[PDB]
Formats: C-alpha cells, sequence, structure tokens
C-alpha cells in the first residue's frame, strides 16, 4: 500500500494555477489570495510538490533563512488522492531535508491537525508569552 | 536630538564578525552560534543594518517569502549606541519595506520586550492554541 508520488523542490514543476485555486478557494488561511502573491511566495520559498502521473496532488511550503529558523505553511493534499501517504511523503522530505537541518526553531499554526505535527516532534510552544504577532487574517477578502 | 544613523540593507557593508561576536556572545537565544550559521542566514535573509561614523552600531533580521509572511530577530544595538534612536530606526525600516508590505503575519519572540513591539502594531498571538514549533533553546551549547 506504499505510495507511488513523487516529491520535488523544483519551483519549476510546481502547478502554480492549481496551488492558487486551491490555497484562493479551498484554505481559510488563504482565502481570496491573489495569483502574483502565491508566485513571489513561491519564487522566495523552499517548496515541496507531490506528483502522480503528471499531475500535481500535494504541496508544503517552508520559509527559512536555512540556518537558524523555518515556517511551515500551505500544506495540501487535493482530495481524491488522500489517505495515500502523500502528507507524509511531503513532511518526510521537508524534515529529511540537507538545508532544513540543525535549525532551532520550526514553526507553524494549524486549527485541527495539531496530533499530526506531533508525530514530527512538534510541541506547543516552550514560552507562549514570548510569542507576537501583527496577523491580519482574512486579509484577501475586500 | 535626532539620530544620524544610516540604515542599509545591503549585505555588503554588515561587519559580519561584529554581528557573530555580539550574537555568540552577548544573546541568548544565539549563545555560541557558529560563524558559518551566521552567514548562511544573513544570505538567506532580508537584513537591516545600522552604521554611524563607518561602523556598524545595530542589526535587525528579517525572514520572509515577501509577500505573506516574516519572522524578526536579531535585534540588536550596541551598548554604547542605545537611547539614541537607533532601534526605533530600523524598525522604522522594516516596517516600511517595500518587500514587507501587506503580509498576512509578522511574527516575533521577545523575553522581555512587548511594550516595545506592541508600539509597532505587534500583539499576543490572536489563536495561541494554533501555534507549534520544535524549538531546542540552547542548540548551540555542546
Amino acid at each position: 500500500g506504499m505510495p507511488h508520488v513523487h516529491v520535488s523542490t523544483d519551483n519549476s514543476l510546481l502547478d502554480i494555477g492549481l496551488i492558487h485555486r486551491t490555497l484562493s478557494q479551498d484554505t481559510d488561511w488563504a482565502k481570496d489570495i491573489p495569483l502574483a502573491l502565491v508566485q513571489r511566495a513561491i519564487d522566495h520559498s523552499l517548496c515541496f510538490g507531490g506528483f502522480v502521473d503528471g499531475r500535481q496532488v500535494a504541496f508544503a511550503r517552508v520559509i527559512s533563512d536555512y540556518a537558524t529558523f523555518a515556517y511551515l505553511g500551505d500544506v495540501f493534499v487535493l482530495p481524491e488522492h488522500r489517505g495515500r501517504g502523500y502528507s507524509k511523503a511531503l513532511m518526510d522530505a521537508v524534515m529529511a531535508h540537507p538545508d532544513l537541518q540543525g535549525l532551532r526553531r520550526f514553526s507553524l499554526a494549524t486549527s485541527d491537525a495539531h496530533g499530526l505535527y506531533a508525530r514530527y516532534g512538534f510541541t506547543p510552544p516552550l514560552f507562549p508569552q514570548s510569542l507576537m504577532e501583527r496577523y491580519v487574517p482574512g486579509l484577501y477578502s475586500t
């Protein structure tokens, strides 16, 4: 039952339109995100695409200095491709990536997938009172 | 009483040795950080240096996709240069930088400077239970 999925970090293979539609329409965190921002974001991130039979089926995106800090977001698997290990394939590649080793902090935000990310060593923050943000959820809508 | 300080985002002007010594020896968050990691981090970040009379006096570092997310860290002013507005000069430049506009989330962690960052619009997290990390404080020591 092992997945047959290709995982790449070559942005040229990404299906930008698929990613844009998915993020814009089928996520809350990137609802209504403009195409130009999707493209710019990808251009300045370490992106993981998962592909089957010539089509993109999954995505994960890391923003990092490749030295001290990384942030994970935009993780998805298309609904018809779920339960096949494609999320795990991408996370395994993130955790193993040679430019994402030895980091002091790897951060993410999740509405309802805490148990999942816990299997990769993520925890609630050590020092939650230290954290601050300028955060505008729903920025792109209007 | 306005500061006379030059703020640059040109990494070629940075005094890498000063930054390395400062971070390694005079901060807790980067205690014992190796030079090679400082250099790599800088190479993959948007860095703000503050300079007076040919010497670097202050620093701030942003990791971002220049589209959706940024993380601020490594902020310092050398002790003999404090109280002159150099922190504010750098933060003003961060907040105004053309590649850091329109972001959904700008994040940071601070032990004891919450009131300060609050003046730039930073708040405690909206959704603290969503946050997770792989965080190893004191990674570089040993």
